[PDB]
């Protein structure tokens, strides 16, 4: 069959882009990579954030709609996204969430110690310390490249049917199974990064779409021709799956998988930096060349955000 590299993105919905933004660059550190708009709805905002070069596998997206039509987290979902951070920052991501107010649990499994905490919209969010991965050079604030956020260092999938989305991921999918322990299955994909991919064993119970839940999670193509041959094999192994649809900084298709998450694999290229210089990238409004005769109608309806040092 076909094997990914990892995690490419994941896309949440969120609330106002104000507080989405001051979290993820006003906390985390991460760099606002490119302000867009939703391809479907040109009214709303598409950010993304990720590493100082919005590489795969760093690439946490939103739609932000403040007034939060607010979702369950549950089956059918990423349940957790994780992130992880350089060994020995543990503490000075304990002391700066301290700093702003915001409560975390510390957890331990597979041998890893965990910091578990919600964002300001509800999503549950945990670091990790890892060697592995590439250090993050953007420093916004306290935030250095010593403790930087390096990328995601996996998901943990709420599944309705775990056994199939077992199946896809080590079978069709490519990851190895690393093991069982508590309620997890685990599992590693051969990138540096959005490598390690836990499994929850038991169903909780269905989500609801809505805000302050993930909407979906991209797997990583090395280029075009394979993200065509993951078309091809994804459509002929027992799933539906969209054309590929072009978003501007990568190619992407998309299929529910069994235990009903919604997948999409995207391609590495072309990334943030061709529409805007690597240097500038995040600070200009872009859009789909679609709407850029409807510029006024879309800038007038967006709100006002900065990215701000807290
Ligand atoms: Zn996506």
């Amino acid at each position: 069959a076909k094997k990914t590299m990892g995690i490419h993105h994941i896309t949440a919905i969120v609330g106002h882009p104000q507080e989405n933004t001051d979290f993820y660059a006003g906390v985390l550190g991460l760099r606002l990579v490119k302000q867009t708009v939703n391809f479907d709805d040109p009214g709303t905002y598409h950010l993304y954030f990720g590493n100082e070069g919005g590489k795969p596998g760093t690439i946490i997206t939103f739609f932000p709609w403040a007034g939060a039509r607010q979702g369950v987290i549950g089956d059918g979902q990423v349940g957790v996204t994780s992130y992880v951070v350089p060994k020995g920052a543990m503490a000075f991501w304990e002391k700066r969430l301290e700093k702003f107010n915001v409560p975390y649990t510390k957890i331990e499994r597979f041998g890893e110690q965990y910091v578990e905490f919600d964002d300001p919209h509800g999503l549950h969010l945990e670091i990790v310390e890892r060697e592995e991965g590439e250090a993050n050079t953007w420093t916004f604030g306290e935030v250095t490249p010593d403790v930087a956020i390096k990328g995601f260092g996996g998901a943990t999938l709420l599944s309705e049917q775990p056994d199939k989305t077992a199946d896809l991921l080590e079978n069709i999918m490519g990851l190895e199974r690393v093991g069982k322990e508590g309620d997890f299955v685990r599992y590693r994909s051969a990138g540096d990064i959005g490598n390690v991919i836990d499994l929850k064993l038991t169903p909780i119970g269905r989500g609801q779409m809505g805000a302050g839940t993930v909407h979906h999670i991209a797997w990583r193509a090395n280029d075009d021709e394979d993200q065509l041959d993951w078309q091809r094999y994804i459509a002929s192994h027992g799933y539906g799956v969209t054309p590929v649809r072009d978003r501007n900084y990568f190619n992407a298709i998309y299929f529910r998988e069994h235990g009903e998450i919604l997948f999409e694999i995207a391609t590495d290229p072309p990334g943030f930096a061709h529409d805007e210089t690597q240097e500038t990238m995040g600070e200009k409004l872009m859009l789909p060349v679609q709407y850029e005769p409807h510029r006024t109608q879309i800038e007038q309806g967006l709100l006002p955000f900065e990215v701000r040092e807290l």
